[PDB]
C-alpha cells in the first residue's frame, strides 16, 4: 500500500504531465497521494494562471463575513456575521489595517503559535465563497473554470442525466480569517488554487480516520452534537492541533504559498487560517472512486447547512433513501 502513514504529498509536475487533469489526479492517487486527505501541486515553471493581477481591486465582496468566536482558544465555533458591500481594494485596505494585519513573525511557526493562541479574542473578515474566476481564458492547463463537471461525471458513471451547474468561487481573506473543520458537500474533491497574497495554513485528518475526528468533536460539542448528527456540515468548529494531539487524532499540516495548489481528497476533513491578505479560487470536482463516497456522505438534515442547488441531484440519484428527509431541511 503507497503512502501507509497517510503523510501529505508534494507533487512536481512537468508542463507535459500538466496537460491532463483526470490523468494526473490518478497518478498522484496511485502513489497514496489520497491517504492524507490533501495533497500539493507545484505548478510547472512554465505555467501561469494568468498575466498579472492588476486590476483586481474592482471586484465586489457583496457580503463580507466577520468571523466571530466563541468557546476556548483551542476548542470554539465562529458564527458569521454579514457587513456591507466591500471592493476588494477596499477589503486589501482594512486587511493592511493596523487592527487586521499580519503581526510581527519570526516563521510560519511562530505565526501557527500566535494564531491558536490569540485567534478567538478578534473577529477578522472574510470574502467567502463568491461566485468567479482568477483565471485567464487562455490558461488550458489546470483552469479551475474549465474541468469538467460533477454532473458529467455522474452522467458517465452511472449513465443518468441531471440537472446543475459547477462553477469557482473566489475567497479573499486576511489574517486569521478560519475555515472550520469540513468535507466537502456529498464529501466530493477540492482543489484549491492560491492566487496571490499571504499564505494559508491547512490542517487535515486522513479519510481512513475521519470517524475519529467525528467522535471528538461530538464530546467538544455536545449540543451541537445534540441538535444534529452530522454538525461539521455547519461549518463553523474548530479544534487546534494541541487538541487533537492530546486526544490521539492522526493528522497533517501543511502551509501552501500564492501560486500552488491544494487537492482535497473525499472524505479529507481539513481546517486552516489565513496569514495576511490573500486571493484562493477552489472548485469541487469528481472522480470515478469519489461515486462510493457520494453514496456513503453524511447528510445535515436539521436545516443550518443549507447548500447548493447541484446538491439536490446528487443527494436525489446516489442517496434515494434519505432524499426526503434532507429536503425536508433545505426547505
Ligand atoms: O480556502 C478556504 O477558505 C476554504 N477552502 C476549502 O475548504 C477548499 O478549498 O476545500
Ligand atoms: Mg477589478
Ligand atoms: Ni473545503
Ligand atoms: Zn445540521
Amino acid at each position: 500500500a503507497q503512502n501507509p502513514n497517510c503523510n501529505i504529498m508534494i507533487f512536481h509536475p512537468t508542463k507535459e504531465e500538466f496537460n491532463d487533469f483526470d490523468k494526473y489526479i490518478a497518478y498522484m492517487e496511485s502513489q497514496g497521494a489520497h491517504r492524507a486527505g490533501l495533497a500539493k501541486i507545484i505548478p510547472p515553471k512554465e505555467w501561469k494562471a494568468r498575466e498579472t493581477y492588476d486590476n483586481i481591486s474592482e471586484i465586489l465582496i457583496a457580503t463580507p463575513l466577520q468571523q466571530v468566536a466563541s468557546g476556548r482558544a483551542g476548542v470554539f465555533t465562529q458564527y458569521h456575521k454579514k457587513k456591507k458591500a466591500m471592493t476588494v481594494g477596499e477589503y486589501r485596505h482594512l486587511a493592511n489595517s493596523k487592527k487586521y494585519q499580519t503581526p510581527p513573525h519570526q516563521n510560519f511557526e511562530d505565526l501557527e503559535r500566535k494564531y491558536w493562541k490569540n485567534r478567538i479574542y478578534n473577529s477578522p473578515i472574510y470574502g467567502a465563497d463568491i461566485s468567479g474566476s482568477l483565471f485567464d481564458e487562455n490558461t488550458k492547463q489546470w483552469n479551475l473554470g474549465h474541468l469538467g463537471t460533477i454532473q458529467d461525471l455522474l452522467e458517465k458513471e452511472c449513465g443518468v442525466v441531471i440537472e446543475g451547474v459547477n462553477t469557482p468561487y473566489l475567497y479573499f481573506g486576511m489574517w486569521k480569517t478560519t475555515f472550520a473543520w469540513h468535507t466537502e458537500d456529498m464529501d466530493l474533491y477540492s482543489i484549491n488554487y492560491l492566487h496571490l497574497g499571504e499564505p494559508k495554513t491547512w490542517y487535515v485528518v486522513p479519510p481512513e480516520h475521519g470517524q475519529r475526528l467525528e467522535r471528538l468533536a461530538r464530546e467538544l460539542f455536545p449540543g451541537s452534537s445534540r441538535g444534529c448528527g452530522a454538525f461539521l456540515r455547519h461549518k463553523v468548529a474548530l479544534i487546534s492541533p494541541t487538541v487533537l494531539k492530546e486526544n490521539g487524532i492522526p493528522f497533517n499540516r501543511i502551509t501552501q504559498e500564492a501560486g500552488e495548489f491544494m487537492v482535497t481528497f473525499p472524505y479529507g476533513y481539513h481546517a486552516g487560517f489565513n496569514h495576511g491578505f490573500n486571493c484562493a479560487e477552489a472548485i469541487n470536482f469528481a472522480t470515478p472512486r469519489w461515486i462510493d463516497y457520494g453514496k456513503m456522505a453524511s447528510q445535515c438534515s436539521c436545516g443550518e447547512a443549507r447548500v447548493t442547488f447541484s446538491m439536490d441531484a446528487f443527494v436525489r440519484i446516489l442517496q434515494p433513501e434519505r432524499y426526503d428527509l434532507w429536503k425536508r431541511g433545505q426547505d
